[PDB]
Parts: C-alpha cells; sequence; structure tokens
C-alpha cells in the first residue's frame, strides 16, 4: 500500500509528517496500559506499531516515536509494563498483546480507531529491555511485518530465526547494553531477514530516547518500507543516510 505524499529527506527529517494527530488510551490488561496515537486524516487504514520502554522506564522513554510514526500513517501504542523491573520476555507478551488490542478497536464501531487500522499490518520497537523484548516479539510471532528496536539489551543473542525486518539502533559508547555484547551479537546473528545496524557516535544508552531527525527518518522509512510495503521508501530505508553522528550503517537483503 501507498499512503502519503512521495518522501523526501526533508519531509523525513521533520519533526512531523503529514497528517494529523490524535490520541485515544489503552485500558491496562495484560500490561500496564498505554496511549494509542493515530492519524486522523490518512484517508486509509493505517498499520499498528507497539513500543515498549526499558527496565525502570515509564511510556515517557519511548513517547516522540507516538506522533512521529502517527503522523506519517500508523496507529502506535506506547506502553507501560505491568511493572518497572519486567524483563525482556515479559515485555514481549505485553508488546503483543498492545498490538493485538489496538486492532481489536478498529472494529468496535465506539472506539476512536473504528475504521482506521489494518490488523495485516504490524510492526514492533522498543528500548532497552524492550529493545530486546522486541527481539523476542519478531522470533515468537513472524507474522510481524517489521521491528526497530534501540538500544536494545538481552542476555542471550541468538536471533538467527528472525525472518522480520529489523532495524537495530545502537548507542556506540552504551555502558549498559554495550555494543560488543548486545547489539552487534543481535545483529550479526541474523541471516534470513532484511536487516540494518545504524550506531549513534558515541552515544549513551539513552542516545535514541529525544527525537533525533535521522533516527526518525530511518524509523519512518523502514516501517513504511517494511509494514506498508511501500517502495517508495526503499531508497530511504535501504541507504546508508550519510548522516553526521553515526559512527556505524551496515544493512543485508535490502536492495536498492
Amino acid at each position: 500500500v501507498q499512503i502519503g505524499p512521495a518522501p523526501t529527506k526533508a519531509s523525513l527529517e521533520a519533526s512531523r509528517g503529514p497528517f494529523t494527530v490524535a490520541t485515544t488510551r489503552l485500558s491496562a490488561n495484560g500490561h500496564g496500559g498505554g496511549t494509542i496515537y493515530y492519524p486522523t486524516n490518512a484517508g486509509a487504514k493505517v498499520g499498528v506499531i507497539a513500543i515498549v520502554p526499558g527496565y525502570l522506564s515509564y511510556q515517557s522513554s519511548i513517547e516522540w516515536w507516538g506522533p512521529r510514526l502517527a503522523s506519517h500513517g500508523f496507529a502506535v501504542v506506547t506502553i507501560d509494563t505491568l511493572t518497572i523491573y519486567d524483563q525482556p520476555s515479559s515485555r514481549s507478551s505485553q508488546q503483543l498483546r498492545a498490538l493485538d488490542q489496538v486492532v481489536a478497536l478498529g472494529s468496535k464501531s465506539t472506539s476512536p480507531l473504528y475504521n482506521k487500522v489494518d490488523g495485516s499490518r504490524t510492526g514492533v520497537m522498543g528500548w532497552s529491555m524492550g529493545g530486546g523484548g522486541s527481539l523476542i516479539s519478531a522470533q515468537n510471532r513472524p507474522s510481524i511485518k517489521a521491528a526497530a528496536p534501540q538500544a536494545p539489551w538481552n542476555t542471550t543473542s541468538n536471533f538467527s530465526s528472525l525472518t522480520v525486518p529489523t532495524l537495530i539502533f545502537a548507542c556506540q559508547a552504551d555502558v549498559v547494553a554495550p555494543i560488543l555484547s548486545h547489539a552487534v551479537p543481535f545483529y550479526n546473528s541474523m541471516s534470513r531477514n532484511p536487516k540494518q545496524y545504524l550506531e549513534r557516535t558515541a552515544g549513551d544508552h539513552f542516545c535514541f530516547n529525544n527525537a533525533n531527525p535521522t533516527v526518525g527518518l530511518k524509523g519512518v522509512a523502514w516501517m513504511k518500507r517494511f509494514i506498508d510495503g511501500d517502495t517508495r521508501y526503499t531508497s530511504f530505508a535501504c541507504s546508508n543516510p550519510n548522516a553526521l553522528g553515526f559512527s556505524s550503517f551496515r544493512t543485508e537483503r535490502c536492495s536498492l
């Protein structure tokens, strides 16, 4: 599907895409509740992205993605977890529940999301333990169309089964999830999928939590290309962004 205008570097670096963003609450049901960001004027049904925070953290740590992605044509739910101590596998379960519940609101005539969402097109994102959780979600539910975790943290690194297109945002100087034992092994384990690695120069573990323009371009382009199948975004999704402030870029099985 092709939603919205032809993309440009400027339009993807901008604070917002073309659409106006509303919100509605996701009640706590097997997670800590969330906010659903959605476009009011996409003109067609949109896919769903669920985003999960890190250890000891709340929705605010991942919130900037909500309006950013929603304004380009996605329903984006940012959740709190059952507890702030929850580990990656629990965060994955909660993320999948949030996806399913947003999809179900799209079929509820009393929901603001009624007739606005397409449950056949879904993605997962998240930070830190929620980034590990997003890789776990993609591993456990291969019908997901795209994953784009940031500063992912996980105690194991065998993501070789993944078939989901996966972009890893990595923080070069991360002390919490050091890249040589977390992000890089996670990336290297993958061989069956379109995949990408983008590393922020001298970044600490929180380096993706505050709305960088290249990060925003990449996350939207990856989700457009792989959730929507929108080949207008292939060049933005697959290319080195050639941006100041990034120390490494790698991609495979992301052609043209």
